[PDB]
């Protein structure tokens, strides 16, 4: 049983872990995203404006 | 024993499970840091243009 616990207190850490860094990276994808499409804009504004 | 076993094998699988989508999700942060980079490129370029 000791080994058995601790095998589920480092899987419960390491799986908690890994949620949090998978929310991490979604909030920071839609922030990219968000960020792509200021760029993609000013972008077209701006080649507007050149011609 | 057996419970811990059992909640060993849920938690792995879930581990795993988070630990593709950090990286599905940091594959796309990528992909979505390199369009963003060409994109103000393209908007330093344009204000060259401007210039």
């Amino acid at each position: 049983l000791k080994d058995a616990q601790e095998k589920l207190e480092l899987a419960e850490k390491k799986a908690t872990d890994a949620e949090a860094d998978v929310a991490s990276l979604n909030r920071r994808i839609q922030l990219v995203e968000e960020e792509l499409d200021r760029a993609q804009e000013r972008l077209a504004t701006a080649l507007q404006k050149l011609e």
